């Protein structure tokens, strides 16, 4: 008779007789009560910790409370425990259909003020709630420790190495995570490389940052809002060419006089601009058109393919999802370029085996 | 505010934050607590009679309590009610996979002492518990009000009608029952007629001699084979009547049968336990409807009558009367072995 364990047991049972499931917080003819403290009868099997102290007692209504202790013949503790477990496990099986634990991986090379990075990472658990997850306390940050080398030709190489090292330094907590929600925003080559480092570690949700709304990182639609298509800039394929230019024109339409002649394909979205991507479904459809209607088309049209030159103008989630889709030692080398200021499209980094 | 309603709310939620489902009766690092009185935070929208007093507040952990009121922008009360109803209704949907309500219909023309009839009907809700049901308070008894004319040539004629009236007198609560568990024991013609009166979630139970629960099943799986033996070379169209002999409890010898083509429906194991499970009864009814009645309807397109001579446990005639298809089947004349004289006509099933 300790009121704490009573409260816990009333909770595990949803306030019900563990045989007939009568609500013991409701009178048999009217409204409420002083409830399980009075109406309910706990049966103790045989004489603040809890290890199976909860797995000893069981709630009962009046009828079955008598019934089951005045016939220990038909109702052994053997059958009784079976009934207890088979009901409680059907109750707490609601986790299995509720929200799921999810860790958070954050990477922000664009926002520099530290008290603003914190200000903004304060919205991630809310987005997790809005996308059928909940924050399990583990947040992983990729260090922008090299903001000092931000314009040295070697920046990408070193930032890549840093990223790789950190990712591997948390690889075991990454593969063992229930779900990983990623909030990444950085130059498109580094986003691609982040997607490469991850590479479908079971359950990963890649989120997109918008300008508008209370939650910049939350989706703005839950359904497909764009068509993505391909336009090839070469009459038909051959077997001498080893390199192909692939131009992703989602955020803007990249004009060809910016591209350093080599066969080219252009992957467009119908609606171009800041909102080419509005839902996870948009990203899925983009990646489908990308792998099937673009990359595989390139591998077919060019069996002697040795390199793809990627020129992107895409929102943040798209390079990460492209870097996740890479098939190591089955795909070719992917050289990703980045528009440096004034200079045009300049090489940034590469994906290999 | 009052722990009066708090206990009910802790119950509807299974002791959990209605967003993240953290168990609020367990510490984040160790064992138990003083639990939801301390660890939990109820959010009230605005200020022991519960009609939606329960549908106002909601449980929260620390994190999400601090989170959801310091952000009424993303978290309006509309979204909160949506989450609350979804989770709460997702919780109490476990009855839908628990026990099922079941009413009780009792009929005992064999046991006569009144303090023994009640003594024995005190065991029915226990059988309901052991067969995935629970008693919903409604017990229906078919009255053996004619115990005094039990041997008058017309007894059956009257008893049937009595039963019929009683059935109609509760016909409306019978169609509306979640489940109806039947504990019937009487001469096989009356059991057949009871099954006919029912004709429909109905669980027909069998009484055994041995065990703590005479009426509970003794197996949950098939324990017998039922087969047919025909005593006529092939069918014709001149015959209008057929003798059907059900030899489950014993092997009815034919010199007791009042010549007419005959089929015999036997079980491998005959005796008091030819039927041991509901599955045995299902298999019997399958062999009966398909391998017997339809066989006769084929072999005899000018069929006009089936003569039933039974030796079956109590559940079998009731289930046969349940399986009767009115105005598709023919007349079923059911006989009962009366003392010395052999099988004497008892009653009939028609349209
Ligand atoms: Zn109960
Ligand atoms: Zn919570």
């Amino acid at each position: 008779i300790p009121e704490r364990v009573k409260s816990a047991l009333w909770s595990i049972t949803a306030g019900r007789c563990e045989i007939c499931c009568k609500k013991l917080y409701i009178s048999d003819v009217t409204g409420s009560l002083v409830n399980i403290s009075q109406m309910a009868h706990i049966k103790a099997f045989s004489p603040e910790n809890n290890p199976h102290q909860l797995d000893n007692l069981l709630l009962l209504c009046a009828e079955h409370h008598k019934m089951i202790d005045t016939d220990p013949d038909d109702f052994p503790v053997d059958w009784l425990i079976k009934q207890k477990k088979e009901f409680e496990e059907k109750v707490d099986a609601v986790i299995d259909t509720q929200r799921i634990k999810s860790s958070i991986l954050s990477f922000n090379s664009i926002i520099t003020k530290n008290d603003e990075i914190k200000n903004e990472e304060a919205e991630f658990p809310k987005v997790l709630l809005f996308n059928d997850n909940y924050f399990d306390g583990n947040i992983y940050r990729i260090n922008n420790a090299l903001s000092g080398i931000e314009h040295d030709p070697m920046y990408y190489d070193l930032m890549c190495q840093s990223m790789k090292q950190q990712i591997e330094k948390i690889k075991i907590p990454l593969n063992s995570s229930e779900t990983i929600s990623v909030f990444a925003i950085a130059p498109q080559p580094l986003l691609l490389y982040l997607g490469y480092l991850l590479n479908d570690e079971t359950n990963i949700k890649i989120y997109q940052r918008f300008r508008t709304g209370n939650l910049k990182w939350n989706w703005e639609s839950s359904e497909i809002t764009n068509n993505f298509y391909v336009e090839q800039l070469y009459t038909d394929g051959n077997e001498i060419d080893t390199e192909v230019n692939l131009i992703l024109s989602l955020s803007a339409e990249i004009s060809l006089d910016r591209i350093p002649k080599v066969p080219t394909l252009i992957l467009r979205s119908d609606r171009q601009g800041f909102d080419a991507i509005k839902s996870n479904e948009d990203v899925n459809e983009y990646i489908s058109v990308f792998r099937n209607l673009v990359v595989e088309k390139i591998r077919n049209d060019f069996p002697n393919l040795k390199c793809i030159n990627i020129f992107p103008a895409t929102p943040v989630s798209v390079p990460v999802r492209m870097g996740m889709n890479y098939q190591k030692n089955i795909d070719v080398e992917w050289k990703i370029f980045n528009q440096q200021t004034n200079v045009g499209f300049i090489y940034s980094l590469s994906l290999k085996g």
